[PDB]
RNA sequence: CAUCAGCUACCUAAAGUUCAGGUAGCUGAUG
């Protein structure tokens, strides 16, 4: 919940930062330089954690009431700063604008592209150094994610022993390099004593630094400076940082004796080392090995001074010279990063990951909400269809709001913010989402009362938590902003509040092409929900997956003729042989009438013959007739097939492949005969009619189908692990022996969509009708057709009782409209009503929503919940009766 | 080349930018800032240019006699330089030794790596311009990336109808915002005079820049100022830059009437701003839009000066203020990119490159070239026996130089010049390279004779060209140097080096990771070329490739029992099956007996059953022979077999794939029944006894096999497409419309290795010979081994005669050593003599070098061509014979 | 909180394109 604002109420998260001096000139003769890097400070701080926290809206008081944003600008010091933090443009991520007495920079989150640096946050100072020559050099964010990456590279692969010190080679005196500076500095630590300005014969290098001693207070500014050289020499090549050493004489110096204690100078020291901050990427966790001297300075045997010496060796991984100064935003309030969190999220590569959602996510967009000049379009159409008609007024009165807009689509919702995976409201009739070019995006939040008090708030965080999905879950990298708008219907005409929310001109849709990106982030965040536009564009969804992956199976019509085709549950096989006859067809270029669909089901006979053009029997029909004019034969459902009719396989292998007796004729004909098999379902096992096992080849096993809810798909799994645990004696173990469990779940978790999937036990016949009947109302109010409704019985003759015990709950919830409730059996698919039919009778045909009814069968039969959950595309309910017993 | 130096003869790019001060208190000191920024310029252009062009050093002579890089340094100005240069760290790239007189810098090439940006090339300067605010940034090179990147993307996706209009704005009551700075621009844009010293009622902004005219020479300072903003404007959103209004007041000053013309001025900003560089990624190419306005101003009718508004419109692609300020070195210059050049190389995504090697590279390394402490080893083994044995004190002289190293590997050849693509010296014995951890790299050029004068130029220029191969093709990006040492073998009296070469410690192997990525590198630059070395890691890389392809193919075993494989040319399908028959050996846990492999030739038959442990016989044994016992059937070259002595296929099919008689046992075997074919192999084409084509499934293309040299492998693509441009007439040509030239040539693109492959044509039997000893003479030379040479003829008849003609050849050749050559039959291809035979008794055998010699058999024949490819791996010599008498 | 030495912009005198400076910015040292 978002944090009550009840003066320029933005659906973001507001960082107030207090009285602020703006504008170029009033900032140039500021006085008080302390204040003002206090105020630039602030303001940064906010950006950074805006930045790294998904954007929102800086306000800051103007004390200045002359002040006008036209005409004085910013100020320079907070536009350097700004570039500073955003090399890549400010312009990209920054805009500003005066409301009244506040000054607003509205900051969009920090989220690159894939033509850009793979920066994951910002920083101000990353406070990690790196030795360049002779300076210690704060890294960049970009610097310090080239750092970070080759330490982790590097200790990916272990390094054992290390025996490479290799005591001592010959020096070289011809020759002057780096190197040489390093061995002098060496020789110079394990020096114990000097002489008074003793001149030193080498200079700082990569390894060498050079410090002096102050004339004011001395432990506390060695503590300042100290972090920086040690952080950038642990972190290069190691090196040494003399302490008492005059730069530009070269002569010895050293702290006077009275000024400083050489025990507590090196306790200190030791001390500030030790805390300052560690990353690592290996398991051992060394600490930094550095080792203080002191080096007692002598003039003619008189004591005189100190220098102090420190010897840092190469860390194996990063060290930072202090927290790194990157903020983030943790209970609405900017908090600095630490060294450990700014690692974790720099080095971070998430951004469970759907690979099928975003690669089809243009064609789903292209298809259910196209970007035309073709009037403004209300979707989705079956809920816009049931609003409408509940209300009279509603069309026309959102009309009335949209206009003058001419291009546009308006996407309803029973409940946007449970759309969204949030809480819905009883109060809130709809929300409509406005999404237009040249227009900002705009959340009509309808009411019933207009005298609830939670209106405004519920608009507001409906929107904001619809802007940080989009982001989030749909990726979309542009500045779009979402007006919450409170509408009720008591009045045809509606106005908007006397304070209208206003944004940047940059938070428009500039276009098309932004009006399609954000359309195809909605559909990104609606695929990953639950609610009828999730199960609406999933069918659509599925579709795709279907058409690509029998594209992928047609692709062995040219390698094999007889194929046994093993499918785990929940693959939609139908589909599959339906879109293979089309390939085959097309390959082969043969008469339609030439290719032969044969099914066990009656039902599925007429939902095939509805859906293609080739000639579709069942298997009494294929065999009590002749067929000698196919050439091609596809089989499903092969596994509830019989032999008492006669050997369907000597049939099919006879019409495919004909053998010649005598041969004569040189127009031998091979054909295609795929049949499609499911194991798990092998029921009532009498003698099926198949070859054995052995003789079953070649054969091609489909993994990579699942078509379901992941609920649904999991449901399936268990059912599938705990078949394989206790298979039943009447089924083959070896073809069992071909489902692997995390083959499964991977096509799941590569396929399903989220769903529903619950269970209710012990339930009378009146309390299960009861659910139904309440259920499918909800359903019904969100938008849902009767279409998508299958209600199946695990048993045919408790159809009667199941019918009556409906129409009576769903009569009695329906007591405003006298219409009478309309079942249909399993044969009407093309119908619009709700199917009422048997498990056994839905065999091959699925349903967005699954209610299935069943008695008490406790280890009596194991197979009723894997046929249940093979029916259902989103929605699954398992309802079971109660036993009486007496 | 590399140009001659007598001093400093480096192995590399030399840079010499001449005398320049050193030191911190002399940079300091310096008095002429002109003297000093050129002396900074020209060190910092020779480091670009060196960094963008694979290295080099930087020679610079040293006026102050007193100075020493060790207690003075190099200078603030150039470390600072050095920092903008190399942003990621200068120590990476830059290392520094003074060297008497000259101050060295050893540059090397940048190389960016996977854990870094993807930039290209280095820049001092991108000199491209995005308005920040109230700024023109000169946008850094991983900024000026970022952005080409942003307008190539924007370019690739269509923009259609250019509505660039967008709409009208207009100014808010009481909301202020950037866009409002704009539209007030526009207002005064189209004014047409104004007051002296009048106010403006807006400030500088993202589109607004307030410039001032100059009281001296206005027109070069416009001209200087301009292409900041124009850039900049056209870079990010356009703009107005308005001359003649003071920022800090905020009222119109302008140029006085006097001053200037204002045609004249409006002419020069036109012609400033049609000089900027641009690029374009788009095809209509459009200019820089722009207008021009000139405002005068007027004090009581009194024409007092003018205020010059140029309004810039957002550029399509971009636009540079003037050439990026980066380097490259070209005809031995330090030579400034032009803005064209500039963003080919910027965007360049070259890295052909072979995916299989820089996979296999590794494995490669750790087979041929082990690193371990097991004292210096020679490779390779074959031509450093050939060596030692033309010279006895060879090996000691060489063991003598490399001490004391203790561990290494020396790498000879006959000539390392011409194994990196160059031209070989015959005055050169061979080249030894030394690969040794804590030691520089080394190259050893054995002269025989001393007096020769080219010898040290010959030695540099191999070191520096084998330098480049590694780090551009071989992908190497650490510091490493190859010292040409010139090494004498008769002389005993060793002159040692009068002028030692040195590099800074960096620049040896530092442990043994680096060593192994040195020879990672070198197997990828030996893969890439044409020598002994070369063809020896690719048999080791072509076994790499067997045993994926094998594993591959070895998956469709648990899916088919019969399988009709068809093979490309050239797809070594005796390898795929000797490793099936391991797979099927270890699935199935059958014993090796009871696996049968069935090919047609007795050479072919006796090489698998050396090569594995399962049975193998020829088909008339198979015929004749009983194999109850025999589970799994393997066939290879079936296109060969005759059906006149049975049915071989008939008998396989029963032994794999039994019928049951009389019921009794449910335990039926099914065996595997693979058959591999070739179709552009079936000479004298009879009736094959295979089943018809129609019947010939399930099938398998198998195109990933091509283990051969790219010039074989396009021979063998020619010669099948003009199999396919007219085919026999003996069979269908259904079976050979499954071969497609894409997949083969993507096949042999992917896997093939560089070759050789030269045709002779019009020589007798004595030019032949000759011709063959001559080659196989300078084969021995370079380290070949007599088994790696195979010579195959035609016409078996003519065997006896070549062979008499090859032995008086290659005896008369052979005057330095009288080794008996023999030559084996085809039955001896595991021996180590050169196999002499035919072609027929050769099939599914394969040798590095196959000189095929053939009569005049064209328009006869016309599978001689593939055939003899098909048999060569690395080198294929085609001659062909005259017609001689009796 | 001051001060100085180094890195682009802006400005004035000087000179046939040098030059002297001056200003606010970026970051090293001292106080
Ligand atoms: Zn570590
Ligand atoms: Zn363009």
């Amino acid at each position: 919940s978002l944090k009550t604002d009840t003066e320029m109420p933005y659906p973001e998260v507001i960082v107030d930062v207090g009285r602020v001096i703006f504008g170029e000139e009033n900032r140039k003769k500021m006085t008080n330089s302390c204040l003002k890097r206090s105020e630039n400070s602030r303001i940064i701080r906010a950006i950074c954690a805006l930045l790294n926290s998904g954007g929102g809206v800086i306000k800051a008081e103007i004390d200045d009431k002359t002040y006008s944003y036209q005409c004085h600008g910013l100020g320079q010091d907070l536009e350097t700063s700004f570039q500073k933090l955003l090399p890549s443009g400010s312009q990209k991520y920054l805009d500003y604008m005066q409301q009244g007495h506040n000054l607003l920079i509205f900051v969009k989150s920090w989220s690159p592209d894939v033509f850009s640096l793979p920066l994951r946050i910002c920083s101000l100072r990353s406070n990690l150094y790196r030795r360049d020559v002779t300076s210690a050099i704060n890294l960049s964010a970009s610097s310090a994610l080239e750092l970070l990456r080759e330490k982790g590279f590097r200790a990916q692969r272990g390094r054992p022993r290390v025996k490479k010190l290799h005591p001592q080679q010959v020096l070289n005196r011809c020759i002057q390099e780096e190197e040489d500076m390093r061995i002098l500095a060496s020789e110079f630590f394990k020096k114990d004593k000097l002489m008074y300005k003793e001149k030193l014969n080498f200079t700082e290098s990569t390894h060498v630094a050079f410090k002096r001693f102050t004339t004011k207070k001395v432990i506390p500014r060695i503590k300042e400076m100290l972090p920086h050289y040690v952080s950038a020499f642990a972190n290069t090549q190691g090196g040494y940082v003399l302490i008492g050493v005059d730069d530009k004489s070269k002569e010895v110096v050293g702290c006077k004796w009275e000024k400083v204690n050489p025990d507590l100078l090196k306790k200190e020291i030791e001390n500030c080392i030790e805390k300052l901050p560690t990353f690592h990427f290996c398991c051992e966790k060394p600490k930094v090995n550095f080792t203080t001297k002191i080096l007692n300075v002598y003039q003619k045997d008189v004591l005189d001074g100190y220098v102090c010496v420190i010897q840092v060796e190469p860390f194996c991984c990063v060290v930072f010279a202090e927290a790194p100064d990157s903020w983030i935003m943790k209970d609405n309030s900017v908090t600095r990063l630490t060294a450990e969190q700014w690692v974790v999220m720099m080095l971070d590569t998430q951004s469970g990951y759907p690979i099928k959602v975003h690669k089809f996510k243009e064609a789903l967009q292209r298809h259910l909400f196209p970007v035309t000049q073709e009037e403004v379009q209300f979707k989705p159409e079956s809920l816009c269809k049931k609003l409408f008609s509940d209300h009279k007024e509603l069309e026309g009165l959102m009309k009335t709001l949209i206009h003058p807009c001419s291009q546009g689509i308006v996407i309803f919702s029973r409940s946007w913010a449970g759309d969204v995976g949030f809480r819905k409201e009883q109060n809130v009739l709809c929300d409509a989402l406005l999404i237009a070019v040249n227009s900002p995006v705009v959340l009509y939040t309808i009411l019933i009362d207009p005298n609830w008090p939670g209106g405004l708030e519920y608009a507001r965080n409906t929107a904001h938590q619809l802007k940080q999905k989009l982001q989030t879950v749909g990726g979309y990298t542009g500045k779009v902003c979402i007006i919450p708008r409170l509408i009720h219907l008591s009045s045809t005409q509606s106005r908007p509040g006397e304070i209208p929310l206003r944004y940047p001109r940059s938070y428009r849709l500039a276009d098309e092409e932004e009006m399609e990106d954000l359309l195809q982030a909605l559909v990104v965040v609606s695929l990953s929900s639950r609610s009828l536009l999730s199960d609406q564009m999933g069918c659509e969804f599925f579709n795709l997956l279907i058409m690509e992956q029998s594209q992928l199976l047609s692709e062995s019509l040219q390698k094999t003729r007889e194929l046994f085709i093993y499918c785990f549950p929940g693959v939609r096989k139908t589909a599959l042989a339906i879109k293979i006859m089309e390939k085959i067809k097309d390959l082969f270029h043969c008469k339609p009438k030439e290719i032969l669909y044969v099914c066990e089901s009656d039902s599925l006979k007429d939902f095939v013959t509805q859906q293609t053009t080739c000639q579709a029997v069942t298997r009494k029909t294929f065999m009590q007739g002749e067929f000698l004019k196919i050439k091609h034969i596809v089989m499903d459902e092969t596994e509830n097939f019989c032999s008492k009719y006669g050997n369907w396989y000597m049939k099919a292998k006879n019409i495919t492949h004909p053998k010649a007796k005598g041969t004569g004729s040189e127009n031998l004909h091979h054909g295609i005969l795929w049949l499609f098999l499911d194991p798990f379902q092998i029921h009532h096992a009498d003698v099926n009619g198949l070859p054995p096992p052995s003789a079953q080849f070649p054969r091609k096993t489909i993994t990579s189908g699942i078509h379901c809810a992941l609920e649904i798909a999991k449901v399936m799994k268990e059912e599938m692990k705990r078949i394989k645990e206790n298979p039943p004696s009447n089924m083959s173990p070896d073809t069992l022996a071909l489902f692997s469990e995390t083959a499964y779940e991977e096509a799941t978790s590569a396929q399903a969509l989220p769903g529903v999937c619950e269970t209710k036990t012990n339930l009378t016949t009146e309390q299960i009708a009861n659910y139904v009947a309440r259920k499918c109302h909800s359903l019904f109010q969100s938008g849902y057709l009767p279409k998508d409704i299958a209600i199946l019985c695990r048993r045919g003759e408790d159809r009667g009782r199941y019918r009556l015990a409906l129409l009576k709950a769903m009569e009695l919830i329906e007591t405003h409209r006298p219409s009478e409730v309309v079942f249909s059996p399993a044969t009407g698919v093309w119908g619009s009503h709700i199917v009422l039919d048997s498990i056994q009778q839905f065999s091959g045909l699925e349903r967005t929503v699954v209610f299935g009814l069943s008695p008490e069968c406790d280890q009596s039969e194991e197979f009723h919940k894997l046929c249940f959950a093979s029916r259902a595309i989103k929605h699954l309910y398992l309802l079971y009766e109660k036993r009486a017993a007496y």
